[PDB]
């Protein structure tokens, strides 16, 4: 029907990110992959084929909720997030649009869940802005929501989506024990000291990255800890390569089979081990752990392959306090819900959004990133050579995101 708004615009997709036209009637909204895109034609069809939206429709009735957002560190993105839970993410060419887009689509802000007005502009409102005039805050503290809901929260509020791998909702490890035969949900020496990023829970290696900040000499980079992150689409992608169709994900980009046997998630131990002595691995973990059983199962009868000590790769190693999947998922929400967490999680959120994220205190606290991680590090649409914009953003995409910041004092304890 009759058109009231047409943009260029990239549909963002946990399998691709493709270029199109993004059209806004009086009633919906729909959108239309450029099928002569170049790109486009380089895909790969096993993928576009778990894609949706590349000629989607969304009726306006069916909108929930619209969220500002970003992509590649650009404030030029919208997530909009329906009444089946289905959410759809876009990026546009710059923030004008966005305004745009939104004064054209229906008017329910950031949807009712958060105790926040549902106005064209909230769905506008910066991170800072959405955590200062919510509720949900103090509900958790109320116990109202839990410790799980309250982060998936932050992370929404702060731009993290399911539709973009390369800002990933992060959560805190919070067991360290994988090897003992039962785990005591009452011993402090189970529990991840949630004040401390993962590069300072280490003694050894908090000091050779306590020294590489120290004697890293400024021309033109910022000083920091680490040159990796913690979180990234890869890390993603490793995580759940046992679901379809992050192993079709995976596979593609990795040049059609899988990674050397030796790499691949196939410990929880193993991983653990290693967040804690490699120096390129400050690694956090993501919500399913804390929810979904079977990523840690290969239930595809996948290959994954054998590791050098020839050790074979299948159901990922669980610790011994938890015979199945299910098992170490539901011990890994005790953990999370319990007291231990509780009452020093708003010591971690510091970190990850808070104030210990920036400046001083984030020196203090092992917390400094590389620079190209941070809001506002770099303007993309101020790259003209698009061989050179794909080439930053490769890095952007390469280096990972940090969470835009939600508040700049200290995070109030449950």
């Amino acid at each position: 029907g009759p058109v009231s708004l047409s943009t260029p615009a990239q549909l963002v997709a946990p399998s691709v990110v493709v270029k199109g036209t993004l059209s806004v009637t009086s009633s919906e909204l729909y959108f239309e992959v450029d099928e002569e895109d170049p790109n486009f034609k380089k895909i790969d069809p096993k993928i576009l084929a778990y894609t949706e939206g590349l000629h989607g429709k969304w009726l306006f009735t069916e909108i929930r909720s619209i969220f500002s957002r970003r992509y590649l560190l650009q404030n030029t993105a919208l997530e909009i997030f329906m009444a089946n839970r289905v959410a759809v993410m876009f990026n546009f060419p710059d923030p004008a649009t966005v305004k745009k887009v939104v004064n054209f689509l229906p008017r329910v802000g950031v949807g009712t869940s958060f105790g926040l007005p549902q106005t064209r502009r909230i769905s506008l409102a910066s991170p800072r802005q959405l955590f200062k005039a919510s509720n949900m805050t103090q509900r958790w503290q109320h116990r109202e929501i839990s410790n799980f809901e309250y982060l998936m929260f932050l992370n929404t509020i702060a731009g993290r989506s399911y539709n973009d791998l390369n800002q990933y909702p992060v959560f805190p490890w919070v067991i360290t024990n994988y090897e003992s035969e039962e785990l005591d949900l009452t011993l402090p020496t189970n529990f991840r000291d949630l004040s401390k990023p993962i590069g300072a829970l280490n003694p050894k290696r908090a000091a050779f990255f306590a020294e590489r900040y120290e004697s890293w000499e400024d021309d033109q980079v910022p000083k920091f800890h680490y040159g990796t992150h913690y979180s990234t689409a890869s890390f993603v992608l490793a995580w759940l390569l046992r679901i379809e169709p992050f192993t079709t994900y995976f596979l593609n980009l990795q040049g059609g089979k899988f990674d050397h046997a030796d790499r691949t998630f196939s410990s929880i131990s193993r991983a653990w081990r290693n967040s804690q002595r490699d120096t390129s691995d400050i690694k956090e973990l993501i919500p399913e752990f804390y929810y979904l059983p079977e990523m840690f199962v290969n239930f595809n009868n996948y290959n994954l392959g054998v590791m050098d000590d020839g050790t074979v790769v299948s159901d990922v190693e669980l610790p011994p306090w938890a015979k199945t999947s299910e098992e170490f998922v539901h011990i890994n929400r005790l953990a999370l819900e319990s007291e231990f967490v509780s009452c020093q999680l708003h010591q971690w959120i510091d970190l990850i959004f808070g104030y210990k994220q920036q400046g001083p205190e984030a020196v203090r606290a092992l917390n400094v990133f590389y620079y190209l991680t941070y809001e506002g590090a770099v303007n993309l649409n101020s790259i003209t050579d698009p061989v050179l914009r794909e080439a930053v953003e490769a890095q952007i995409r390469s280096f990972g995101q940090t969470p835009s910041q939600l508040l700049i004092e200290p995070h109030p304890p449950r």
